[PDB]
């Protein structure tokens, strides 16, 4: 009896601490076969995945964490977040960041703690599987919708196996080093990553709540005309 | 007892013919509340939705389909699809297009049938609910990942209610006309639409299959270092 679609949606959260329980290769393959059944414009299936486990996962994570801790600034190819920050987006970002820091006992402005927490991103938060997503250079903006559809399918499918995830744009910061480490072909662009693994159930960062906007704040229902 | 997550993922298909059964506002709201639980970078939740039913849905479909049938060309404000078409993308697009046409009995050279079939997009394929998605002008690329995540959550949640969908970039063709008809504020951009409804299980266009790439075509598994 697998979990139901609604249970998958509601139980999915961003998990940032994992146990050392390994994920079988067969489970990873089945998750990705399910995700490949995401829709995409004219069935182009633009998603490309790199799966890191074992020694190479540890090497990549440790090398990228050291770039952060060494003070090497990120350099992204694309703009992910707003260039002009304003409300209500300001407050949404501020709340989840403050709630994460509170769970970890980090005071705002403690730069040493903030940096060490940031660096954990690049270890995929200690997950036993690290996923990186790339797309071909000829792809346009539609393919980013497609990629989000594919990634959410991974995240929901994972719940079917009792697995957890964290989507991670952090990796975009070090696309040049990732390209070097993994010999990523020049015609592919690294878009983002995702941690996959079994949650550390009692880690405090896995036990806070996130809000969402009430639907009438972002949905306009229309029926009448004129 | 809702369907399981895997059944939702695999049974989802792009449905292009619907019954005349309406969808309750309660069910639309439930679907959107579930979709709101998609993840987004820093919980920005950039998605905005316009839900069309009843008279206004009929009117939008009428106006936009008549633009197609009258010869009025689309003008998109973004590039959704590649500007340079190459293999393997070319074959993927051609195969789904040829299989749709085959299901419909549309032969090479049937220009009026092809125009008719294209125009059906703009009626949301006859669905009782039409969705349009917008995002704020300050949002950047990342928000397209987020919107994709949200949209696929709709599509999968819908299966839990016995409903079906078709994601549709087609509406981007007539963003100017949609903005005027629905008074979409100037700081929001129309990204794409989606049909929602009960599939017509007898319609031939709902009774073909789409391919997906085998996972070795696009997943690279790496474990060893070096
Ligand atoms: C972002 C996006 C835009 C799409 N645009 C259209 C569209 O305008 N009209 C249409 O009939 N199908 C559209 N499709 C549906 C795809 O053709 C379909 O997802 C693909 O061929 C795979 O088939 P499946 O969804 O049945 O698995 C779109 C799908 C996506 C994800
Ligand atoms: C595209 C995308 C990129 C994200 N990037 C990161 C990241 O780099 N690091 C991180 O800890 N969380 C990241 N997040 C997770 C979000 O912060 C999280 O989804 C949001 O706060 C809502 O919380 P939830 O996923 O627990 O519901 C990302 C999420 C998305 C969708
Ligand atoms: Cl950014
Ligand atoms: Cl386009």
């Amino acid at each position: 009896a697998p979990i139901d679609i609604f249970q998958s949606i509601l139980s999915r959260k961003s998990i940032r601490a994992f146990t050392d329980q390994p994920v079988t290769q067969e489970t990873i393959r089945e998750i990705l076969k399910l995700a490949a059944r995401a829709p995409s414009g004219t069935n182009l299936q633009p998603w490309q995945v790199i799966v890191l486990t074992g020694k190479i996962l540890q090497k990549v994570g440790q090398e990228l964490s050291q770039l952060v801790l060494s003070g090497i600034k990120g350099e992204r190819e694309y703009h992910y977040y707003p260039r002009q920050w304003r409300e209500p987006y300001l407050s949404r970002r501020r709340k989840v960041g403050l709630d994460l820091y509170k769970s970890l006992g980090i005071q705002k402005g403690d730069q040493e703690k903030m940096l060490h927490q940031k660096a954990k991103n690049f270890l995929f938060y200690g997950a036993p599987v690290g996923l990186l997503f790339t797309i071909d250079h000829d792809m346009e903006m539609g393919s980013w919708l497609d990629l989000g559809m594919f990634m959410q399918t991974i995240m929901l499918a994972a719940r079917g196996f009792g697995l957890d995830t964290c989507a991670q744009a952090a990796f975009a910061d070090y696309h040049k080093q990732i390209r070097s480490l993994l010999s990523v072909p020049s015609d592919r662009h690294i878009i983002c990553g995702m941690a996959l693994g079994y949650r550390d159930m009692n880690a405090p960062e896995n036990n806070f709540e996130t809000e969402r906007e009430p639907i009438d704040n972002f949905v306009h229902f229309i029926k009448s005309y004129p």
